[PDB]
């Protein structure tokens, strides 16, 4: 297991967000959808000119499973992956600009719902989650863990847990006072008030 300091700006994003008071958390299943969905996208763009990108697997999906008994959410694409050196450099995202930006932003008005408009909606799942893991595979690298629980720093080690094919899981261990999003009612009417209008089918799991 690696240990890293997050960047300065994404420790204090990642602490406006676990701090402020805010009420309209569930805006994190769609940031993190709205992810997955340009995950799809990526992975889609590149198999048009190379078919032997699909070799790790051809379904293009989102599922939502949410377990009780862990506490946990996770949302799984069959996108594109991370490599090892995305999941560092902030999972792929320009998020030290991005910080700046919503920063500015929240100063001119904006509130943490827009979040996603700034490209550090990843970083929501903070609005729910106490601990996130991000388990990734990248047609070009092996299969990556990422882990954070805030506090300023973030693990990376490889990943012999169940083998992906490609994409990526993110599995969000919930607080304790955010079990709702949990229950299948309240996940259905999340996503067909935020994520009506993906291209790709979105699976939830029953318990």
């Amino acid at each position: 297991v690696e240990t890293f300091a997050f960047q300065a700006e994404i420790a204090q994003l990642m602490s406006l967000i676990i701090n402020t008071f805010y009420s309209n958390k569930e805006i994190f299943l769609r940031e993190l959808i709205s992810n997955s969905s340009d995950a799809l996208d990526k992975i889609r763009y590149e198999s048009l000119t190379d078919p032997s990108k699909l070799d790790s697997g051809k379904e293009l999906h989102i599922n939502l499973i949410p377990n009780k008994q862990d506490r946990t959410l996770t949302i799984v694409d069959t996108g594109i992956g991370m490599t090892k050196a995305d999941l560092i450099n902030n999972l792929g995202t320009i998020a030290k600009s991005g910080t700046k930006a919503f920063m500015e932003a929240l100063q001119a008005g904006a509130d943490i719902s827009m979040i996603g408009q700034f490209g550090v909606g990843f970083y929501s799942a903070y609005l729910v989650a106490e601990k996130v893991t991000v388990i990734t595979k990248h047609n070009d690298d092996e299969q990556y863990a990422w882990e954070s629980s805030a506090g300023g720093s973030f693990t990376v080690r490889t990943d012999t847990g169940e083998p992906m094919g490609r994409g990526t899981k993110v599995i969000l261990h919930l607080k304790e006072d955010q079990t709702e999003y949990l229950e299948e009612r309240r996940i259905k009417e999340i996503v067909k008030k935020h994520s009506q209008f993906i291209g790709y089918p979105i699976t939830l799991f029953v318990e």
